[PDB]
């Protein structure tokens, strides 16, 4: 029907009243309705986040930091990159340098959006490169033509998903993990921009280079590209300063200094370079007056404000389940769960989140699964990073059917790509992604964070 | 000049280095920069708020019911503005009191005074002004009616911007400053603000109507503007009945945030009659995200960071032992000389900037001289809104200035009397009816 999720919303609040007895059932009812509206997306993912703060007081259950500074500093750069169309110039420049094209054009279209989705969002990059890739494939073919379109679509979407890793500020499921982690463990200083990039870039490079070979074997065995570049025009003043500030912020992030009062952090670099976008004149004379590179309404458009509401709603639901009396019941109900090998819990939880993320949303899976796996990690006396590092990477591995993330729903709205093509292509990419994450969590991420010893910022 | 406030930004960070000595004159440098950029508006009022988060660590100086009520009122106001119910309310309040020259100024005043309790002053002043221009043009001594109508719209949108904590940003800043710093106070909410602020604003509105009517000037032309926006549709009858339900539930787990979230979250759920194979709600999330004030929290966080930074850097001790005879004054004289200062500075500055600068000045002074904090902080937040002179203070009277009429001396002569009667009514109120409502003559228990 049409009015589906008004009657699905109002017709699950009616049978679910197990509420007509003790308090832990009243908290189970809140947990059920919030999880059901998060999984099915009947409400827009932050109206649901405000529902525990409405429903827990009526039953009787009662209750800025550096990551926000870094998020402000990266959104300031991303708004200027997307606004002045620098992101189209540095996508058509990676193509035409790699594009020898027996099969290197697929690698160029993968590497462009993989680099671009480290900074922008996956949805915006997948919506930007797909017209360019469609025009390039059309004007190369008009000079086997059906498999190139679906290969190009899948190589855009999957590599925009893969490039969405390697940065904490690259996807929303990374922002949610970082905001959960620095709130639950505020005595921990080992997770920042560079330490995330250092362990996540060797994984994503291997996943990209293996997915290229997999898709190129699965589907298949000059002036046409140097004409969409000249339709961009010449280079403007507003995107040379954005490029210079990009290069300066990038090589100031990864290069950490010597002095030590309090300001050698990443949020200092983020604010100190990203607040120059409001100040530097664009040479866009308002007419007596000038205009900057970035105004405040555009920043407010680009800034994710609902992520903090989502983290606060998840934390409120977790404390409601703690102080209501429910977590004791399911904690004494699941006592043989802590007699497992610690790597088997990694395996079953990673397969669980990467199976659930194919039909659910990427923030909705990780917001439900982080307060399940954190006290389990503290209880069985393993490192709480050892459990939570592979689960946030396996939640991003949404490569099957186009209901999981909007990156492969954008490339699906075009005429090509049957659903069985997406399923058969994304199954091998999911397999190699889980295999590379399992290799990494036992080979190179172990000495980087000392995962085999219980930490000191944990209870 | 054109690039004047880039070289005002970069050439005040250069002479201000008194920083080349002790720690106390390093927090008296980030104070001057932030205060100057707030008073001048060289940076957009929240880029400046993030500056103590950048400048205080580099010197060596290291450190929710109102949010839910704000979410509820913002998602009500989004649906009121989106489906054009405010035009129906404004054109219905006029034409009841609408056949005389005066009683038509009062209708245009009462419409935007009622409408700016819920919407913003800028949005109501930019909506009633074309309607009022069309009515004054098609009804028509012809030149003085235009400037009288412009000034009555711009003043009554400001006067109506009181009576609600969620009615103007300088009220939101005070409420967010006061639910912090005194978290054991449970006497300040929506209805207790309305109960003390409505009798003041009604008297100010009526006396301003009489003042402007004496100062300036001693049927089928309004109805065709009401029949121009058609009959009433489903999406605004639903918004009207939810407005009436929320309004008569506010004035009677039973909190104001419960009323704001139980009725306010129904706007995202209720099906509007715009079928997308699908349907669309009354409001979506992008519209709410555009309407929601996100920079007010950044502003109050930057104010709290700058206020706490003056504590460990021993500057507050210096300017506290420097101003020791300040605490030998009568307590009402502090009200008088602070309310006159906040109503004089706000004519040339911004309304959030003045109150963000002056709340951490007046709130420790109240605890120092052993009076009630609300006694000092209520007339200062009421008098900061009294921006009725020249059109650089608030955008409500800069909207009505962009039209052809209304030179500056008219605004000055008209706003001087409105400022005088506003200060007089607030001084009468804080000594007559706000005293037993909050027990202002005794030192509280939420105060140290
Ligand atoms: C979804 C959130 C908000 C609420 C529910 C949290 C549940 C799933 C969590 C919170 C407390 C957890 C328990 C905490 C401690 C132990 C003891 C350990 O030897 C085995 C696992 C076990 C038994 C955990 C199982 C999972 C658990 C019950
Ligand atoms: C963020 C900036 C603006 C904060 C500035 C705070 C200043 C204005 C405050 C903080 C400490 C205050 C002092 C604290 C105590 C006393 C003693 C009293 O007998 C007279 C007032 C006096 C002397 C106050 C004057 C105002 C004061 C100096
Ligand atoms: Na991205
Ligand atoms: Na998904
Ligand atoms: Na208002
Ligand atoms: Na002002």
């Amino acid at each position: 029907r049409r009015f589906l999720f008004v009657v699905f919303t109002v017709l699950v609040l009616l049978p679910l009243p197990i509420v007509l007895h003790t308090k832990e059932a009243e908290c189970a009812y809140t947990l059920f309705v919030v999880a059901t509206f998060w999984l099915t997306e009947a409400l827009p993912l932050s109206v649901t986040a405000l529902l525990p703060s409405l429903m827990l007081p009526m039953f009787g259950i009662m209750p800025f930091k550096d990551f926000h500074l870094l998020l402000i500093g990266v959104i300031c750069l991303a708004t200027s990159i997307e606004k002045w169309n620098l992101h189209k110039r540095i996508a058509l420049k990676m193509v035409m340098m790699v594009g020898v094209n027996p099969a290197w054009l697929t690698l160029g279209f993968m590497s462009s959006t993989a680099f671009l989705s480290m900074w922008l969002s996956n949805t915006s990059t997948a919506a930007m490169v797909m017209p360019i890739a469609e025009a390039v494939v059309q004007q190369i073919i008009n000079a086997k033509g059906h498999v190139t379109r679906k290969l190009t679509c899948l190589c855009i979407a999957y590599s925009s998903t893969i490039g969405g890793l390697t940065t904490i500020t690259g996807t929303s499921t990374n922002l949610i993990f970082a905001e959960y982690f620095n709130t639950r463990y505020p005595d921990c200083r080992c997770l920042n921009f560079g330490s995330w990039f250092t362990f996540s870039f060797p994984a994503a490079l291997i996943i990209l280079l293996l997915s290229w070979i997999w898709l190129q074997w699965l589907f298949l065995g000059a002036e046409v590209i140097k004409q969409e570049y000249q339709k961009l025009g010449p280079i403007r003043y507003q995107e040379i300063v954005t490029l210079v500030l990009f290069i300066i912020m990038a090589l100031l992030w990864f290069s950490r200094f010597s002095e030590y009062p309090g300001f050698a952090t990443d949020s200092t670099v983020a604010l100190l370079i990203g607040l120059l976008f409001f100040l530097i004149p664009a040479k866009t004379l308002t007419k007596f007056d000038y205009s900057p590179l970035i105004t405040w309404k555009e920043f407010q458009s680009f800034m994710p404000w609902d992520i903090a509401i989502l983290v606060g709603g998840g934390f409120a639901l977790a404390d409601g389940c703690e102080e209501s009396g429910l977590s004791k019941w399911i904690g004494n109900k699941l006592s043989p769960l802590g007699s497992l090998p610690a790597w088997l819990i990694i395996l079953i939880s990673s397969l669980m989140v990467t199976s659930l993320t194919e039909v659910a949303s990427n923030p909705a899976t990780i917001t439900l699964f982080l307060p399940i796996l954190s006290p389990l990690a503290e209880a069985i006396h393993v490192n709480p990073l050892y459990i939570l590092i592979p689960s946030t990477l396996c939640t991003s591995f949404a490569f099957l059917l186009p209901v999981a993330n909007p990156p492969n729903a954008i490339v699906f709205s075009y005429g090509h790509l049957k659903v069985i093509d997406m399923v058969k292509a994304g199954l091998g990419v999911n397999i190699v992604g889980v295999a590379v994450v399992m290799l990494g969590i036992c080979t190179w991420i172990v000495p980087m964070f000392d995962l085999y010893t219980y930490p000191s910022w944990a209870p």
